[PDB]
């Protein structure tokens, strides 16, 4: 991309057509603003919002063309990078392949009938919202703008794939591909004599993933389809995202209506529950994120909008941090600052878990489920009882970190510092009994994983080498939420370890285009560079 | 890929399946062996052979899946350089590749009709080998083999896009696509007392597509379908080529029976005659290729298959050379040594040109075509009157170059030397008067286009600044045809040009997986390394 793109998109009434247009345009249904500082920083930033004088139908179409025009290279090179060849005309599994076209055209046409047979209804309206802005960016970045007036097709293994990144950890193994992750970790701190309260998160993901975007939509829709309805409560939301993903993905949002949200990715261990995911019934976690994130002002709020049309892909535990119900320097209010949900295959388990937070000051995520139900119903006590406490919630390597580092954490740099920490060779909590060499680099807050040996001997797939592990840190407080605020830092940990390089990497061969070569990249504060 | 890896497929007498196998086994249907030396040499080699005792479908069907175990990386690599994006899922043009599509399944469908009413026909049966060798490819790659009895289906945009990427260059303007070249250059030199006869061929084509390999098919074809028929002419073959695509390309092939054939693609800008571009009646230039290699044995019986079912597409002038009609210092035998062949959409002249070669002792070929008749239909009469002799016959700053410098090679060091010569800087000959500056790196035998600056005045695109020009050099003798070799050297020229480097070059974004950075490779003398 260039250093700075604008774009705009007007409704020309010489034709009664769409344009894209260059710079800002007052009176644009919706207008994008892309910086790209990827080398300096290794993030991008994408500022975008939407007239509201137009119908939430066109600014949500608008929204996705627009920034698909500021970040058409991005988008380009991150698809070239992650989904190129999913599904190509080639694909090994030819089973598989075919299961998963049907079970998505037959989901995204579900999704349609249920919007033509509810035009009144505020929940189906937040979706066909989202779907129009993924049908925006698509159209917009083959060039060819059609604002559909009523029934939409979205195509299947398009820009989708972006979107359905994560919930196609769980419909592989639902759908018999045959072909671990940890995938990321978050920290809620309370701090000394309740100050502030600091929550930050930690994504773990493949390194071809690391094309960054910080996103702002500041967006003008409402509660439902008749215009009597009021805006809703999470109009404005910054959040750490990739190209062409139209949600954050790696999921830490900062929202206007004071709610921060934020998972680590549980997942599901259990085939007898693949039963429960279905085209009809289902949406996919990603949708189902943005509108609870639209909806929401309670973290209980959050929790109903989400578990509807539970998927039982994509399967996380959710923070849902209030800050509304923060008061600083103030006792425990009793309820309503923490909500953990928890989402496997047709289970979905919510608390309000704020005596909790208050009680030990903190709250930890990892890959490991916390509701005692869903340890269970998810079918981890047999990997415990295989593998031991690596499986374990409360003795796992990273939860044995965190419950003697956490105190620590007194502000923002000390919440970066833990967040990114990883010293594999020299902490013993990394140390893997199974392995060979004992150390490992997965055993960390912030993993590691291309720095163990690609020929040791590892009981899992999780503790291989890999181009995989921690790939960012975002942090925020009360007064930066307060602000839509954070602190970001872009790519693999360098604190202790060897900086990330691809050239020196025993991964240089695959490819990265964008990407910096070297990853020595400090926290930077939003918004903007 | 390996250093070296062998390949062999088995007709499995256990299952009646094929699966393949590692190093040569003797009674194997096929087995093949690729050597990568891309990284010294600018080369990889590849042998080929198939079992006699089996029939020509299936040894066919199995050459396609040995070649495609042997090079996968490679395939992959080329396939991700060249063609990964053309027609995607996302295709600007959205007009174009509906028509595409529509085109070569309408194509693909009419040979197999063909194929079902005539099985006592051997043109028919040489370009059912030829399909059942591409499906091979692609099911290999695929990694699930399914030996068709009957009729089968070959994916339009998968493996095929490979192959038709010379017949794509007449496709896109016969289907209304809105989006120069010059596109080879080849001399036929007759030695001093007719010592020997040199030929050589100098590819022009994108620097992106610059992943190589040296083919040897070794077949054992026969004429037609019953077995009563006579092994074909052709069935062992040495030439220039790439990765998954089945045939030379740039085309330069050393057929077993005494045959060089070598084009230069003349191409057409006679609108008038897109006409002539159908799905039935035509077959694409590169089946028709293959088909003519491997029955022709005089260079008129050559030119008699290629003519059949002339598509339009990939419009070259074909230079046949039987080394059989050449007699070492004696005079010339009045015919049958060279002939020349050129196609436009609807028009092919063929003649016997030995005469003209022994008077003038060579013949020349660029991107320019030399039968009267042709010249004018194609159109190119109002491009010299509009561009004056860049379009002319004997006045293009590339004939001239010949013209002057032709007598020189006496031998193949000679002939390498004149065949990458480019000195745009320093030559009369290559500058242009309507360019600013004058001097262009188009105007040489060996194109340098990367080498004209980015912000200078040309009078159409050929002449611009492009990942474009000269990246070959084969030539073959009298004495190493007759043992199957040739000398090959690699990459664009740096005989007197700097030499290519992607990292120092203007187009270090453009991807390129599997390319050496820098091209300083010298000519080496196949067969292998
Ligand atoms: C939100 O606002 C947009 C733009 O103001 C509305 O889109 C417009 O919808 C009407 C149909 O309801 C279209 O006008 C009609 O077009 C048809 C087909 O050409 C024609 O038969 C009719 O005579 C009439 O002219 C109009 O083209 C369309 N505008 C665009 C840019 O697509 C939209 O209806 C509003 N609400 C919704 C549900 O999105
Ligand atoms: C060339 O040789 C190959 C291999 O020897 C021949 O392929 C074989 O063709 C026959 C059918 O003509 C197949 O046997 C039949 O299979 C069908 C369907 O399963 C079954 O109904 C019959 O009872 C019979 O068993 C055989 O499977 C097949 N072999 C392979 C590996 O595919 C081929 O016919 C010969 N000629 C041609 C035209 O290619
Ligand atoms: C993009 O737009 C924002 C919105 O005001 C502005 O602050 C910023 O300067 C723009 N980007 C650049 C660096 O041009
Ligand atoms: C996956 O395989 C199981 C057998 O192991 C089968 O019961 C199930 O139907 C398959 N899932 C689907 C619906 O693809
Ligand atoms: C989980 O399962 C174990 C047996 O494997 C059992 O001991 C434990 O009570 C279960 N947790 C609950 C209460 O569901
Ligand atoms: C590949 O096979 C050929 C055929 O004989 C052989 O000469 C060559 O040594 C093989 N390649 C290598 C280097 O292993
Ligand atoms: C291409 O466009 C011309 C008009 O310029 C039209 O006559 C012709 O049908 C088109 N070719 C095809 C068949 O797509
Ligand atoms: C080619 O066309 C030109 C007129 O543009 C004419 O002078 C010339 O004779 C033509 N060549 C032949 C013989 O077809
Ligand atoms: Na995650
Ligand atoms: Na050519």
């Amino acid at each position: 991309p260039p250093v700075s793109r604008t774009r705009s998109l007007l409704l020309d009434a010489a034709s009664g057509q769409l344009r894209l247009e260059d710079g800002f345009h007052p009176d644009a249904v919706a207008w994008a603003n892309l910086t790209n500082a990827i080398r300096e920083t290794g993030w991008a930033y994408l500022d975008l919002s939407t007239n509201g004088r137009y119908n939430d139908s066109l600014q949500a179409y608008a929204a996705g063309v627009v920034e698909a025009s500021v970040s058409e290279e991005l988008i380009y090179m991150h698809w070239m990078n992650t989904v190129v060849n999913y599904c190509g005309p080639f694909e090994y599994e030819v089973g598989y392949c075919e299961k998963l076209k049907n079970f998505l055209e037959a989901n995204l046409e579900w999704m349609q009938r249920e919007m033509e047979l509810n035009p009144d209804s505020p929940y189906w309206h937040q979706v066909r919202l989202t779907l129009l802005q993924l049908k925006g960016l698509e159209d917009s970045y083959e060039g060819r703008l059609t604002f559909p007036t009523g029934r939409f097709t979205i195509k299947p293994l398009g820009f989708l794939l972006l979107q359905i990144s994560g919930d196609l950890e769980d419909l592989e193994p639902a759908l018999n591909k045959t072909n671990g992750s940890g995938s990321c970790s978050a920290l809620i701190k309370l701090l000394p004599g309740g100050h502030d309260l600091l929550v930050a998160h930690n994504t773990w993901n493949s390194y071809q993933n690391m094309l960054r975007i910080i996103k702002k939509y500041r967006l003008q829709f409402r509660e439902g389809p008749q215009e009597e309805y009021p805006l809703v409560a999470g109009n404005n939301l910054v959040f750490s995202s990739y190209p062409g993903t139209i949600f954050s993905g790696d999921d830490f949002y900062i929202l206007g209506s004071g709610l921060v949200t934020l998972e680590t990715t549980i997942g599901n261990k259990n085939p007898a529950l693949w039963k429960y995911v279905q085209p009809q019934g289902c949406v996919l976690e990603w949708i189902r994120n943005v509108v609870a994130n639209r909806l929401a002002l309670d973290g209980a709020t959050w929790a109903d909008v989400f578990k509807r049309f539970n998927s039982g892909t994509y399967n996380n535990q959710w923070m849902i941090v209030d800050y509304k119900a923060f008061l600083p320097n103030g006792p425990s209010p009793g309820s309503r600052v923490l909500t953990i949900l928890e989402q496997i295959p047709g289970m979905v388990v919510v608390a309000d878990k704020t005596a909790e937070l208050y009680k030990t000051t903190y709250w930890a995520s990892y890959n490991i489920p916390y509701f005692e139900t869903v340890f269970n119903a998810s079918g981890l006590q047999a990997l415990v009882a295989q593998y031991g406490d690596w499986f374990s919630y409360t003795k796992n390597p990273r939860a044995k970190i965190f419950q003697r580092d956490q105190s620590l954490v007194e502000d923002m740099d000390a919440m970066v510092r833990l967040m990114r920490y990883n010293d594999f060779l020299h902490d013993p909590l990394s140390l893997c009994e199974a392995c060979n060499p004992k150390p490992n680099a997965e055993n960390a807050i912030s993993a590691r994983s291309d720095l163990n040996p690609a020929n040791g001997s590892y009981p899992f797939q999780a503790l291989h080498q890999r181009a995989h592990g921690g790939i960012d840190v975002k942090v925020t407080s009360f007064t930066l939420a307060k602000y839509m605020s954070m602190l970001a830092a872009s790519g693999p940990t360098w604190d202790q370890c060897p900086p990330f390089q691809w050239s020196k990497s025993p991964f240089h061969s695959m490819l990265h285009m964008g990407q910096p070569d070297l990853w020595m990249f400090s926290p930077i504060r939003v918004p903007w560079d």
